[PDB]
DNA sequence: GGCCGCTCTAGAACAGGATGTATATATCTGACACGTGCCTGGAGACTAGGGAGTAATCCCCTTGGCGGTTAAAACGCGGGGGACAGC
């Protein structure tokens, strides 16, 4: 099942990362206290690191547009700005 | 010095998650039927001896009749006891 993942743990890494920014830090306490159900560390963090790099691209879509949800694996659960901001934020 | 734009707050809407309940669908459970394979019994064939069947004769038993006598059965009558209904 570890590579798998399924819509509640898409929900519950979105929600986690809104709270605490690059869980992969505290990942493996996210598991074991149950907020995450488990999986894979790697595949969390790969995951992790591809919303990254798609809230990136989304950003490069703006800019395109000019001169917000978006889904992971079709679930809509996902927005770029949010993450991207609360991440650095939370790091500094 | 003035006005408009930008930012923040407030309200409203929508969606998702959480929880409980109902309904539909799947799975199990069991028995019957059919198919397959193997083994055993039945079927077929042949012979010899014994049992059954057939025939005759004789003897004993059973059936039928007669007569008389005796006991049993049938008819009769009255009274008592038991059975039946009630409470």
């Amino acid at each position: 099942d570890m590579d798998s993942i399924g819509e509640s743990e898409v929900r519950a890494l979105y929600k986690a990362i809104l709270k605490f920014g690059n869980l992969k830090e505290i990942l493996d306490e996210l598991i074991a206290d149950g907020t995450l159900p488990v999986k894979s560390f790697e595949k969390y963090g790969e995951t992790y690191d591809e919303m990254m790099e798609a809230a990136k691209d989304c950003v490069h879509e703006e800019e395109k547009n000019r001169k917000v949800l978006f889904n992971f694996k079709g679930v809509k659960s996902l927005n770029a700005e949010s993450l991207l901001s609360r991440v650095e934020d939370l790091k500094y």
